[PDB]
């Protein structure tokens, strides 16, 4: 079972349903089940990386691809006033699923500080 | 249009620089929102993530790898939050792409 057995690994393998926005050979974008903004989705690699703190130097293009896919999906979803991208690392970051993921939130004014 | 981050890259105004290479610069935010709050910015003037090109993919990932390495060097062993703001709803404060890295305290949900 490639991608691991976190919830996100199971979503990658179509074993648990998700509302998918975009999929390619590197990543998957799908809506967050507990949205914190009118639009709130996740972009995740298909390769399993537990957290950003352990990503390898060779993961650079993949991590950048998450952001490129994130911004393309945001435009496809009509987030013309903007959005916020978030990666949570570890306990202080609030991380609750140990498979790297980028949040994209929009459709309302986001506030500062970002949590 | 040039921005204050362009001036910082060109060393025309001071900033507390954490790391630099040939393609990016990391420095502490002048208005910190956490005990550790720094930025990683590309030297290439990409005004906002929404206009980043496909060929910029590796560079954007480089900002995150540099960010996570700087976070480790700054002692953020309990974690941190990375943020990119786009546009008015995103609260983007400077129209030069920048990755925020925040830690040294519990970050909360929602993230703004
Ligand atoms: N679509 C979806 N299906 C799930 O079965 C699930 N399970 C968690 N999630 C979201 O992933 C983030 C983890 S918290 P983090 O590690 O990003 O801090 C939170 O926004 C959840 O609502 C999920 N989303
Ligand atoms: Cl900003």
């Amino acid at each position: 079972r490639p991608g691991g057995d976190t919830i996100f690994g199971k979503i990658i393998r179509k074993e648990i349903p998700a509302k998918i926005i975009f999929e390619d050979d590197r990543c998957l974008a799908f809506h967050d089940i507990s949205p914190q903004a009118p639009t709130h989705f996740l972009v995740i690699p298909k390769k399993h990386i537990s957290q950003i703190s352990v990503a390898e130097d060779d993961d650079e293009s993949l991590l950048g691809h998450l952001m490129i896919v994130g911004k393309k999906c945001a435009a496809d979803l009509g987030l013309n006033k903007g959005y916020r991208m978030v990666v949570n690392e570890g306990s202080d970051g609030g991380q609750s699923v140990y498979h790297v993921h980028l949040h994209v939130l929009g459709g309302r004014q986001m506030h500062w500080p970002p949590g």
